[PDB]
């Protein structure tokens, strides 16, 4: 199954935060409606924190797309709600051989505020 | 139920990453072993991210605590794990009468590196 | 937090299904928009199944509710979605004192077809 | 990734529901250790029960392996963890072009009693 992409509400305002844990660099991308709309990049292997971008949603179609070494990772994702109301949409991805699916996780979330 | 109660794998290295989306200033601690381990505090509606910190899980037995206005924040958790190997234990909370949330997110993810 | 009320697409056809982990006879009642709409009841240890019912959502406003002993057991649930697709909307339920939350198992999923 | 993969608590017994939302005959098969130890076939667009089967995870390595046409589906997994102590592995899968993801939907649960 393709991975990596979640309908979200339309027009929402919804925050992406990525980890690392990776001797390769990584590179991850955020689309929404297939236009690039956030960048992050970092390397290391303590699960280091590469920040959070808050982006809109537009029509609802977004995809999580990571790349190490020139070549799109493997990925896995699911969408969780807790309490009927916390959206968490998580991607774990594999730039190599040791299948452990950490070497970026990107988290999305909403509703914000 | 009892939220925010996690067991891991024994004397593991673990990350926990806060974000808030809140106007009352927020603290989270991460108990081992009912021990104080981890802390955290910051205020900010547009899920700000309070970094991550990577700690040891000791015989396994990990608690996330959030409090705001002196007093503990309501609960809800969930623990995800993607490609049998990826581990994420997920904590919202709500400070409040809005139900959102949202106020803290505590996400812890294992294995690292 | 509230937990075993889900929000569902309106008006979709969606199908229950519990299973049953319990000494004590579970009783099983699935309201929409506050009206009951579904209902199982059973024992037995051993993941009895009860079967799969199949109703409308209405509105969306779905909430599962499990009886023990004349008691509301206490619940905890989440909502899952897998390949941006599939909702898989699950209830644990702990009727006693073992702390197990297997007592009654309610699953939810759509869409069917 | 690997899909319908799942690594359980060792010689713990657990239990195994399926769905279906197919008009091809589904026929699910679940490995412990690389041997076959349940089966089931059915079919029907309706969510059709085709009941519980419990079995043992013997070293733990459980796999979850779905056919219709003679040929294997297409998997998406993921396993959720509540209050700490109630487990489900979801595996839903696809047979054909419509990517509902239903056609089989297989459950595991553990602990039971
Ligand atoms: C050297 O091992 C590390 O880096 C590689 C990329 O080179 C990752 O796939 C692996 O999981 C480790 O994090
Ligand atoms: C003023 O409203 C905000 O701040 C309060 C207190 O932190 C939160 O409960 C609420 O959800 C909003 O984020
Ligand atoms: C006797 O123990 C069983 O039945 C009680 C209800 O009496 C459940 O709470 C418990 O988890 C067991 O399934
Ligand atoms: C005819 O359509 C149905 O049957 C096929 C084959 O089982 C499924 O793929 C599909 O989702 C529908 O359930
Ligand atoms: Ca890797
Ligand atoms: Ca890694
Ligand atoms: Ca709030
Ligand atoms: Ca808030
Ligand atoms: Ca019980
Ligand atoms: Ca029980
Ligand atoms: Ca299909
Ligand atoms: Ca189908």
């Amino acid at each position: 199954a393709q991975q990596g992409v979640f309908t979200l509400p339309a027009r929402i305002n919804f925050g992406v935060t990525v980890l690392v844990n990776s001797a390769a660099t990584q590179h991850v991308e955020i689309f929404v409606d297939n236009e690039p709309r956030a960048a992050f990049s970092g390397v290391g292997t303590g699960d280091n924190n590469l920040g959070t971008k808050v982006i809109n949603s537009g029509s609802g179609n977004v995809r999580v797309q990571i790349t190490a070494n020139g070549r799109q990772s493997d990925l896995v994702s699911s969408q969780l709600v807790l309490a009927n109301k916390l959206n968490l949409a998580v991607v774990g991805s594999e730039d190599g051989t040791d299948m452990d699916y950490n070497d970026s996780i990107v988290i999305l979330n909403w509703p914000l505020g």
